[PDB]
């Protein structure tokens, strides 16, 4: 990622130091009024929200390089209360106060357009996700989430496309899919297993019929093709 | 409003002319190869996706002023294929070819930050919406959609918060909530009318218990209070 590499140097030139975060640590949390611009440079995270009754929702994962905003650039107020939890072992994040972002970007438009590009990908990612997760009930939600996971963390193997995430549980899939009961997730995953769309080996999920997932997640496959052509081409 | 007015003036100074659209017309469509930046100045539109079999997904509405992107600024590639359909009797929009937007924003940081702000509001809207529409099943989806419509198009009256849309139908709510058949939508709407949450009179829906909707759409309620406080204050 060339544009992300130059944006890293620029932040170090301007005195923003890398911060090391560890698995299960929260880079920010929904119970703290802190507005940031997190340039996640390396590692994997998940954006989560917890209800007043304990319902956990995984809004999405982020895999560096990428930008996550918790406050508005103009009003410096909160965009909404979320937690950014690290799920990889180590994560390298450049934490920026929202009150100093406007000046950092105005100075250098190349960097400003990089952050803007990142936000455009975020906008269209969420739209595609909303479409695919809505039109085919919970089957499409699971297939949509599996397709995302296959593209962003998958690697080709003879057993299929291995989703390389440590402890991807039925529970997590449920939190990413709006399914609170792990057993309800299993009922869908089990059906996908009998049709041999996926197999569970080596504590990992192997996707064996990608075309099946595409059929129940068409706008997400379209989005990866248009927005992440290199990610899409690795598995096609 | 103010920032949008200045952006409108700026657009006309650079030769971008306003264009009138009438109900049902598509400002852009999902088979067009050309991509745009649409500055919706006035009117109401919906962003849709039509599947091969003619199934319709309503991704959301847009009420001017706002910015809708169909292509990436940095690559001039499509972000995903959607239709932008006018649902007000008339809409006024400035149609900016995507390959001209980079220069327009480079030349004026005030407007660059305005467009950036609108994309941030899009991001936070979609995340909140995704949280509420996923958690409480179909009821949460309808209540969340109704809450959105209450805040954006609602008018206080002695009979309740009048959703001021011409012909809000049961199918339209289904398209917007991701629900297959009008059957389940009628089943939910019936129960909500029974519980005094809403009523249908004068060919419009009136919300009589806003707190019931807040209960099933807390993240969207949070988002209107944080990102559209004036809009939120209208009803609280
Ligand atoms: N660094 C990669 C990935 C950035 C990223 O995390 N993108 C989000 C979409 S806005 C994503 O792919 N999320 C995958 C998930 O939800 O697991 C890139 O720039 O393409
Ligand atoms: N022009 C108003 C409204 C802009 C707008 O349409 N925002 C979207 C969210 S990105 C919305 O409220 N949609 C309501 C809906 O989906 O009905 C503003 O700038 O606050
Ligand atoms: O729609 P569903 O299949 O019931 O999820
Ligand atoms: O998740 P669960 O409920 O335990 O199944
Ligand atoms: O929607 P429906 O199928 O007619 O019920
Ligand atoms: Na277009």
């Amino acid at each position: 990622n060339a544009q992300a590499e130059e944006f890293k140097k620029y932040l170090e030139t301007n005195g923003i130091k890398p911060k090391q975060f560890h698995k299960k640590e929260l880079i920010f949390n929904q119970w703290d009024p802190q507005e940031y611009c997190i340039f996640l440079y390396d590692g994997i995270t998940k954006l989560t929200s917890i209800s007043e009754n304990g319902t956990i929702m995984n809004l999405q994962y982020y895999k560096g390089a990428f930008v996550i905003m918790s406050g508005f650039i103009d009003t410096e107020t909160s965009v909404g209360y979320y937690n950014l939890e690290v799920i990889s072992e180590q994560a390298t994040a450049y934490v920026i106060k929202i009150n100093e972002l406007k000046e950092l970007l105005s100075k250098n438009l190349t960097h400003f357009f990089y952050v803007f590009q990142t936000l455009q990908k975020q906008v269209s990612y969420s739209l595609a996700k909303f479409n695919d997760f809505s039109i085919n009930g919970k089957l499409g939600s699971i297939c949509g989430q599996l397709l995302i996971l296959t593209y962003v963390y998958g690697k080709e193997t003879p057993d299929g496309i291995k989703i390389t995430l440590d402890n991807l549980t039925m529970q997590e899939l449920g939190y990413s899919s709006g399914i609170a009961h792990s057993s309800a997730v299993s009922r869908i995953i089990s059906k996908l297993k009998q049709e041999k769309v996926i197999v569970y080996k080596n504590s990992c999920f192997y996707v064996q019929n990608l075309d099946y997932l595409k059929r129940y997640a068409p706008k997400l496959d379209e989005w990866f093709y248009l927005a992440c052509p290199a990610t899409w081409g690795k598995l096609n």
